């Protein structure tokens, strides 16, 4: 075949409670909604939050907080090893009627 060393895409900047938070609802949209389009998923992700009530933000800012801490100091002792396990692995082919 070929030689394939690094991958597209990649992962960095800070991030914002948001993120904390959808991260967590996005594995369970797609346990449960493993047929919903990212596109999808997204739409009711962003409208999530701003429904969402300030006190369930709460908590999950608090988080944020800290991972955008780590990045302001961004210590030489502070390293991270690579995420890759699975992506989603859908089989559907049906968008709308």
């Amino acid at each position: 075949g070929s030689n394939q060393k690094n991958s597209p895409d990649r992962v960095k900047r800070p991030m914002n409670a948001f993120m904390v938070w959808s991260r967590g609802q996005r594995r369970k949209m797609a346990q449960e909604n493993p047929k919903m389009h990212n596109s999808e998923i997204s739409k009711r992700l962003g409208a999530e939050w701003k429904l969402l009530s300030e006190t369930e933000k709460r908590p999950f800012i608090d988080e944020a907080k800290r991972l955008r801490a780590l990045h302001m100091k961004e210590h030489p002792d502070y390293k991270y090893r690579p995420r890759r396990k699975t992506k989603t692995l859908m089989k559907k082919d049906k968008y709308t009627l």
